[PDB]
């Protein structure tokens, strides 16, 4: 009679694992995948870890319990409340780990024991990634795995600094080039033309919301795929990954793409300069509400828009840090990010404002009102809340009337 | 020798209570007030309850522990985890209760015990309100009690159906007529002119936000005080109290006030009827985004506005239930309320829309666009988030050009 | 490949529910009944609740754990320690509830969430009663359901004010007219002749004890069914139900029935008045031990008896509140109850005492001793403990002593 | 600048101990007594234990927490949930123990450590009794110590087999010869005449009840002091102590005293034998309700009485085991105890029954009824509940009924 | 319907138990043995206890939870955290006990309840040993039971004073005559020759270590079996059992065996006396590091050795209590034992030291050094750590040179 985890995997039937899983898990369903391995070498252990079909609870929300993998040493049960055997992003994992080297009844002063635990843990994580990569091979199997554990995967990417890279490969999203189905980063990279330099994503409330972005039009025309990231960790993960091959970037932020077809690269400076005295003029109005006014070719068929600085929390994030101050009835402190007001010369509305400026109209109540209004609108369009009812109400009424009487 | 609480209050010094409080409380500070009483009659007990100067923790936020008043029976310590000895809205209270009648070691089947427990509690609560009424006598003393316990007071008003009425008297708020200082309901009531019928209030994010309400202008003109309630319970409480003498009402909801000068009462129907075919027309455009379009005289110098139905959670509340789904991606949906789109005939913008309708222009892209836009604006003005960037952006740009082009 | 509770009941097999139950329950046995339903409308949720064959534990006695139904929102596990999702009397219920509307991470200040909880609960209860009503259809199924959950049923009647009425229907008792088998209230109501006005029960220790009640004889003669209630909740439930069509009443309390075919109604006052000077006389002896001495026709072939006042806790309840003080070396009395000493003119023993009174023997040591003794006896007979050994011992030896020499 | 307990007691002031106590205790009051000692030798430790003025909680009742003495080793805090450092009956004790010898981080397999614990404990107990013995010196101090810790004292006697003997000394009771004031065992032993062989106690509900015992009269006449024990542990303790010099015995049980100045010793057998055919006769009636009928001279001026067998739980205990079954709608009997029905030949009532028996009246319905009734009465008198209402009611009415007509 | 444990064992199938076990245990495997019995008589209960195939956790190590046997009274679940229903040495046992006599809702003052609890437990234990005795019948079955529970068996022998004797019979060990296989005490006993008087054992680190003991040679030569006990409890158990037929004894302690050939018995005193002045001399050098120097015939072909006193913890135990202080820096000190320094006259090295002493060389630096060194070596040989590097190093280097220089 010998404990299941000491036996050889090729020599345990399913059913055995199934019952073992059941007895440890309170899951009525069989386990999605069973990873049963042994390490040898410097340190030695055996383990049977199980991947459930469905999340037994979820990280964030869903209360928060410690992992309950059965830690054994030298085949003797020690605890199922192991201190640092596995990271929070894998708390859903179930099973047994039987160490040969963990010391028993040693003062907590002896840190050799933590180090040993720390390399047992590191191994588990390796082996589990190896398992996910194996599940990935089966489309149906992975469908459920991802559907249940995406957020763990994402947190893994945020948290783990070694395995960050490999875990990325298990991420999956909708995109412009994958509307129904979910696409991989590796796939996204395949669809990249020879001259695309970066991987483009967009962050926002939901899929529905994120496609209406005015920011898309430009990349689309260029034929670049844009990924959709509608969950908050999505950002924390991405901003921490930094890159996959090319750098990964939100296009709701300070972008900078290509020779704008090298021809356009040429005539742009010619134009950008013509607009300079507008640039300065608009900034004189907006004052501090903005960091700077600029001309954008990354903006199609829309007068203006707002891009938060790169290296600073996205519009989508502000939206959340800020909806809070408007609930917490004490706070009004802001850690936020800098705003860049973009102007599209292609939009006749802009062409027109240039005209009035190139005609001494640098401080017309009319040109002031238009600017201001265009700005507030940008905030809306670019998914921001604006600045106060009054001001904005007023601005609009004064311009309906011109379109009426 | 004899336990402090058995002794006669007039015959225990301060310093004794003070050390008693300190030993039971982990408060470094002395207690704000000590209510030490004894009930006799049907049932008997003595108690000493303390009121802290500062909340030892807060309900909502601030974790959530069980009350720890030391329950004694016949001078024998039983527990400081009493089952229903005091309501959650008073969890902050501290001290000892010593019952003479509570039975020991009775099956939980014997409900007599709960009933006894229930009449001990009802009494505590009585005595405590008695205590707060006493503190109310001292301006400085109350200042701190209120400052710490206002929310308990409000939850009390929401929860307690008997003492609801009395607890109200302890509430305090800023108002139109009390800008810096807090005013009492009873006070507000004094401030009523003979013909005021109701007590006006307003729900909103903060004071700053709530004064910019366009809904104030009307009451101001009539001279009626409006109360400011910037906290969620403020509402759950008021909607539960229902009235203090007159009925209490948010003016962000379907109001109905005062004769309007009975003269105006007269010419109004004449006008309202004139507008009927506009009313229907605008509703035909808005479809289901609104419940109904109406003409308001409760709206001054502003084209349009939005009022949620009375008997439904305020705009201010939606703002909050809605901002949540926009943090939760297992969501998409909110407790909206019924929206009433209000039209001011005094605003020329409206006079004009009637003109175009009284001229077959019932389905002009121009009249459609203006309506739609006036509506979206109302949401902003009336403290709502709108419906989607796109639509809104578009509408404005066209207003700009076509009102300038 | 989708959580069991989101699937359609008609399309889940048994065996699936069975294993689901087993994984959630630690019951080695299958479930008694599985109610799997969905609510739509105002709010939305699906659930699968299970009814065990046998109480997993009992309320009262058997420790006391919080319910462990798995609360989900939007298909995401939140907790199995739900705040107020199900009432105590149903704590034995097991399974899953998946709300669509419950908000996550909202301040506890937001009471909307409790309200939503409150309606989710109310529904569960509805559906649950629904299920019992369905189990009620099967005799053998119900037998076990009742045998296990009767006390829950009873507490529910006591507790729930809405469903009280329907829950009654599920109660079941022995009665005078149902000696072996259990009868329903609805049944009892059938067996009621046209002129029976109330529903009659009796409260006492056990069945064996409760049949020997002298109080039955009068109802029997009248051919009125009496129910037997030998459990304490039985009472708390009854006294809370108040009625079923007619008022429900203990006949160990202040009754008042009929008119004795009305003939007896006539001659009674004639007789009652004859006994008046006895009445007053016996009361002069008993003093305060009694509230009043009266003549009863509700008492057959027994000299005297004792009825607690109606609107006051039954003899059976006192027996319990009082057996406690006699374990607490600290309690002196409690509530007790007002006692009414009943005299039967048909018993020769009484006829005789009248004789001695109608002969100046108002204060005979002999007449005193007989009264006192008759009284103590009534306490025994009417299921009470008496007053002190001494006094009673003495009385008997003498009424043996004079009874011979 | 060194931990208080390592310092020399003669060199710590009060005020220091007081604050130390207060920091460790949450008692607003100072300690009653502080025992601060050190052991050296085989093993070594220092301690400061405190005795409260008033029970911080009570054993039995009052929940039940583990002791929270601060266990230190080598001046390093280890825990305040010590494994077996102090016995339950002392759980109220507060302070610090600092062992020099307890091993840290040793497998639980190493029982040496428990042994060391075991002797540390045994010592504490020694020193503690030492302290009580010291409090015993001060009347007022002891008054409060006893008033608070009597039950601990009693449990200790029950529990501790070594210190049982000394702990007795600290007990205190009312007695026949000490009516107001409390007397010690050692005192009682003084008041014992040369020929008194045993120490006599009685067990019952309260003082008031226990004095009306018919069992006292015999000891009184003999001029033997009887102690009053009105608490249940009193018994468990006594029956466990067994003796103090002479054997300690309940006189509600099978006694056997003296020789009645020996004269009575002579004429008794002559009489006992005369009654033999009555003896057998009454037993033929009572059947199994009794173990045996006997003639007692330990019973004055009362016809009959009931003594439970010695070596069996007292009447007082039954009263309790039995009041339980009568709350548990499930219990049938328990242990009970063998009953001995005692007859007093000095009571004319008995003399008479002999007469009817010595006249063929061995099976008279009249003689049956008297026996039975005398018996039931004995149960009441001797502090028992009887057998069924009916039977008893009936018996009385007739023995009223024939007692007149 | 009826709870499994109420049913008759001969009438419940396997599979029922098996599923019952599984539902209560979280063991994936079936139970090793199921003991299902019922007690009647004085007290009554039924039980089903299970024996696992493998330890569900281990005592010592392996955290430490309370036993979770489901306690029922009168077929009503009370708790699975029973107060003293089973001893710690059996905490691994699982199942249900259903008492008929345990009282519910009794003050904790009523110790009757503990007593009942105590006789339920005593019975369980009986039955369980009965079960182990049964398993003992099956070689393969026992193999696994022993393998899992040996330590419980041993703690049992240590703790349980009644069943001590029987539990012994279940112990198993390797020995000199059983090298691979485990042997029983009863077996060992068979292996005794007529004249063997005791049962020999040896305590040490492991088997490997314990066979290299120089203490074996003597017994081997005589042909006596020595048992190997490589676990700490092995000792705490044996020292508590004291004997099985003959007394049991570690031969690492003060032995005393067999006639030695009664011839040798004769010439020994003659010799021992010759050595007396050496004996004293060597002790004069060693001072307090030893208790006494003696001459041994229980020592073959080795100059000297060390035996701890009998009635004191073995060398093997010191090794352990000492290795701890050498991990603990709040220490310095250990439970040493008394050491006896043994001299073999057959070793020429000794013969020589006598020569130098019988020649005034009682205090030669040379004879001092040799003694000292022989001693330190004995500590090593006899499985002890020595006294300090320095001293020892030095001694050797001087031996090298001066034995070579």
């Amino acid at each position: 009679t010998k404990p299941l985890w000491t036996r050889n995997p090729s020599d345990i039937t399913q059913e055995e694992y199934n019952a073992f899983y059941k007895s440890i898990s309170n899951d009525w369903e069989d386990p999605l995948y069973v990873k049963h391995f042994s390490v040898e070498g410097q340190l030695e252990f055996r383990a049977i870890l199980f991947i459930p079909k469905r999340a037994p609870f979820d990280l964030f929300e869903s209360k928060k319990k410690k992992n309950n993998i059965k830690l054994y040493v030298r085949r003797v049960f020690i605890t199922d409340e192991a201190e640092d055997l596995i990271p929070e992003w894998l708390s859903f994992v179930k099973g047994v780990v039987d160490s040969e080297d963990l010391p028993l009844n040693l003062s907590r002063e002896m840190l050799q024991q933590n180090k040993i635990m720390k390399v047992i843990r590191k191994n588990i994580v390796k082996k589990l990634i190896e398992a996910f990569n194996e599940i990935a091979e089966d489309s149906e199997q992975f469908e459920k795995f991802y559907s249940a554990f995406s957020k763990n995967i994402k947190l893994g990417v945020h948290e783990d600094t070694q395995n960050r890279a490999a875990l990325a490969k298990l991420l999956r999203y909708n995109s412009t080039k994958s509307v129904d189905e979910l696409t991989s980063l590796t796939d996204y990279v395949t669809r990249m033309p020879e001259h695309q330099k970066n991987i483009y994503y967009i962050t926002g409330e939901s899929l529905k919301a994120v496609e209406k972005s005015p920011f898309l039009d430009a990349l689309k025309a260029k034929n670049f795929e844009v990924l959709f990231l509608t969950d908050p960790i999505d950002e924390y993960a991405f901003t921490q990954l930094k890159e996959f091959e090319g750098k990964t970037l939100v296009d709701i932020t300070k972008d900078f793409e290509l020779e704008e077809t090298d021809e356009e690269k040429a005539e742009r400076e010619k134009e950008i300069k013509e607009y300079e005295p507008l640039t300065k003029a608009l900034k004189e109005i907006l004052g501090d509400q903005v960091e700077k006014v600029v001309v954008s070719y990354k903006l199609l068929d829309a007068p203006a828009a707002i891009r938060t600085g790169q290296f600073g929390w996205s519009a989508n994030m502000e939206r959340i840090m800020k909806a809070q101050a408007l609930r917490d009835s004490s706070m009004s402190s802001y850690m936020s990010s800098k705003k860049t007001f973009e102007i599209s010369p292609k939009s006749p509305i802009i062409k027109e404002l240039k005209k009035r400026v190139d005609e001494g109209g640098a401080q017309d109540k009319t040109v002031k009102d238009l600017t201001k209004l265009l700005y507030e609108t940008a905030l809306l369009t670019s998914g921001f809340s604006l600045d106060e009812p009054t001001s904005f109400a007023s601005r609009i009424n004064r311009l309906i009337s011109l379109g009426l009487n």
